[PDB]
C-alpha cells in the first residue's frame, strides 16, 4: 500500500463507522481507508453563563459508549479515528473564544474525550458556528490560535485536523505566532472540486480534492484522485460512506490512488 | 388570542411534530403557536443528469406518510404547517437553478408534495447549499424569481416563507419582475438577535425577532417578543422546539405576545 492517505467521514447520526473497515485493496488486501472521522460533536453555547461546552449528540455519545465495538475493530485494522468538532447555530465558533483560558478550557475539553475514549485526534471545522447569534461576538485573532496552541499542547502525540473552511481557517497566525504548523492535515471543504488549502502545510499533508461517496460522480472522483497524485499531494479526502455497497465509487479513487480496485466483505 | 403569528420550527430527525400542540395560553386557551414547520426537506443534485430533485430522509418521509398522526391534528387544532426545504452540501441550491424549466420543474415537485401530504405551504433556507460543489454553477439571478413565481402559481392558495439568508434572499427581482409580493412571510433567520428582513413586506408579515427556544436566554427570548409589538411587527419566529417541558421558555414570550403565560399539556 503505497499512496496519498484517504480519509473517510461517516455522520455518525445514520450510518456505522464499521462500513468504513469493509473496504479493501484488491491487490494490496491493505485498507481502502487509513482515517475514518466520526461526525461530529458540537460546540454548544450556555446562555446563561456565556460559555462554551463540547456537546456529544446521543449518536455521537452512543459510537463513543461503544468504542470497543465501533471504534477499536477500526483501530486494530491500522484506521485512525478522530472526532470532528462543529460549531452549531447557536453562536459560538472556534473564532470566538474570549481569552485564552476560554479557548484553553474547551481543549482541555476535546483531549479529556480523545484520552477517555482513546481517539486518534481531533478535527475543526467551523462551518455552521453562526457568529453573533444569541449574543456572541464575532471572530477575533487570536481565538484559533490560543485554541490550537493549547490544544497541540495537551496532546503533542495525536492528530489535528482542519477542514479550509469559515473564520478560523484564515485566522492561524496571532501577533507572532503562527499554529499553521500545529497541524497534520488540512482539506479542501467544497466536494466534487479541486483547490488547494491555503495554509502552509507541505503537499505530503494537504488535501486539494474534496468528493462525497456516491454524489459525486465516480468520473470525476477518479479525475480528482489521479490530480493528487499528478501533483503529488499525499492526501484525499472523502466524505459520507453510508451502508450500501459502494464498491464502484470506492474503486473509482483507489485505482487512481493505489492501482488496485477495491472489495467488499 | 390577539397578537403576532407565532411560528415553530420542529427538527423531525429528532423530535415530534405534536409537541407544538401541548402549549396553550393559560388566559385565551387559544394555541401558543399558530404556524409549525416541518424541518426539513433537501434540494439534492443528480449528478448523472445534471438535475435538481427534491428529497425527504426517512424521518420527514416518516412524518409525512403518517400526516394523520404528526399533522392532522395541528391542522384540526388551528395549527398551520409547512415543510421547509434547504440545499445540502450537494450543490443545488434555489439560486442556482439553471432554466425557468428547470426551476419550474422542481416547483411542481414541491407542489406536488404539499396537495399529497395536505401541507399548508412551503418555507425556503437557502442555507447550506454550497454553490459550485460537484460542478453545479453559482447563483445566477433569475433562478429564484422563476422558481417563486411558479411555485406560487401551482399553489395560489399556500404558504410560501422563506428565511431571510443566502443568495436566493437577496435575489427577489429578474429583469422587471419581483417576487416580494409573492411571499407571505420572511424571517431573521438569526437566533437571539433582532434583524428587520430587508425584503419588501409589510411588517405585518415580517419576524425582524428569532429565538431558538431551550437556547436562547428567557430575557432575551422576552425581550425580542416584547419590541416585535413596540415596533408593531406582526410575526415571532421560534425554533427548535423539542419534547422536554420548555412552558417557561414559552412563557417567556407569550407573556409579551399575549399577555399571558402558557401551559403545557
Amino acid at each position: 500500500k503505497q499512496g496519498p492517505t484517504s480519509v473517510a467521514y461517516v455522520e455518525v447520526n445514520n450510518n456505522s463507522m464499521l462500513n468504513v473497515g469493509k473496504y479493501t485493496l484488491a491487490d494490496g488486501g491493505g485498507n481502502a481507508f487509513d482515517v475514518a472521522v466520526i461526525f461530529a460533536a458540537n460546540i454548544n453555547y450556555d446562555t446563561g453563563t456565556k460559555t462554551a461546552y463540547l456537546h456529544f449528540n446521543e449518536n455521537v455519545q452512543r459510537v463513543l459508549d461503544n468504542a470497543v465495538t465501533q471504534i477499536r475493530p477500526l483501530q486494530q485494522q491500522g484506521i485512525k479515528v478522530l472526532l470532528s468538532v462543529l460549531g452549531n447555530h447557536q453562536g459560538a465558533g472556534f473564532a470566538n473564544f474570549p481569552s485564552q483560558q476560554a479557548a484553553s478550557a474547551f481543549a482541555k475539553q476535546l483531549s479529556d474525550a480523545v484520552a477517555k475514549y482513546g481517539l486518534d485526534g481531533v478535527d475543526f471545522d467551523d462551518e455552521y458556528a453562526e457568529y453573533g447569534n444569541n449574543g456572541t461576538a464575532q471572530p477575533n485573532d487570536s481565538s484559533f490560535v490560543h485554541l490550537v496552541t493549547a490544544l497541540r499542547a495537551n496532546m503533542p502525540d495525536k492528530i489535528i485536523s482542519l477542514y479550509n473552511i469559515g473564520p478560523a481557517a484564515s485566522r492561524l497566525s496571532y501577533g507572532g505566532v503562527d499554529v499553521s504548523d500545529k497541524f497534520d492535515y488540512a482539506w479542501n471543504p467544497y466536494y466534487g472540486t479541486w483547490q488547494v488549502p491555503g495554509i502552509a502545510l507541505p503537499k505530503a499533508q494537504l488535501s486539494p480534492a474534496a468528493v462525497e461517496i456516491g454524489r459525486t460522480s465516480r468520473s470525476t472522483v477518479a479525475d480528482l484522485a489521479r490530480r493528487t497524485v499528478d501533483e503529488g499531494y499525499g492526501v484525499y479526502l472523502t466524505y459520507n460512506l453510508d451502508g450500501g455497497d459502494r464498491t464502484a465509487d470506492v474503486s473509482a479513487f483507489t485505482r487512481e490512488l493505489y492501482g488496485s480496485e477495491a472489495v467488499r466483505t
